[PDB]
DNA sequence: TCATTGAGCAAATGAGCAACACTATTCGCATATAATGGGGTTAGTGACTCTTAAGT
């Protein structure tokens, strides 16, 4: 399943506020290590094109996201690539198509070990994004309420 | 009762379109002292034929 429409836009807006918060570099580096090794591949003098949230609410959003997404680094990397840096979904899917190993395909390759197409790459990064938001949402209500 | 044939079906993947937004290319236009007629061959062909033209 997935979320409803109002919950999707609410979580999307809160995550881009949180992404504009971490994009300045105001996250303390001892708190987590995956954002620490994500934010080292970007210049320190970044520009601010998005509205930025305040300190402790962004601290609350950062602590809940690395408490629920501390088991995997790939889906968390997609999340920081879409929301923190601000890259679009199509660029993420194009780079994942240009990198990923040959996989077994069903109902179109007949089991042939081949590279994934761009359409299934867009579909799997959309599924990864929707699954990460479904892991974010009820634990975020548990942190808020 | 079960293997075999006849028919179909949800799902995953590959292809692609439609409208829109940003951006790297490309083209039209403007330079206000005065500026005012060009290079570059082929040079020890031979023989024959067809047409044009001055000469008789």
């Amino acid at each position: 399943l997935n979320l409803t429409k109002e919950q999707h836009e609410w979580l999307n807006g809160w995550l881009e506020l949180w992404g504009a918060w971490v994009y300045s570099g105001r996250l303390e580096k001892r708190m987590s290590s995956v954002i620490a090794k994500f934010m080292e591949s970007v210049e320190p003098g970044r520009v601010m094109t998005r509205p930025m949230c305040n300190d402790d609410d962004g601290m609350l959003i950062s602590q809940v996201v690395d408490s629920v997404m501390y088991i995997d680094k790939k889906a968390f990397g997609i999340l920081l690539s879409y929301y923190a840096h601000g890259s679009s979904k199509h660029a993420i899917a194009s780079y994942y198509h240009r990198v990923a190993r040959p996989r077994k395909m069903l109902c179109r390759g007949g089991g042939r070990i081949q590279k994934p197409s761009l359409a299934t790459c867009r579909r799997e990064v959309d599924e990864i994004l929707n699954a990460s938001l479904f892991m974010i949402y009820p634990v975020l209500d548990s942190a808020f309420k």
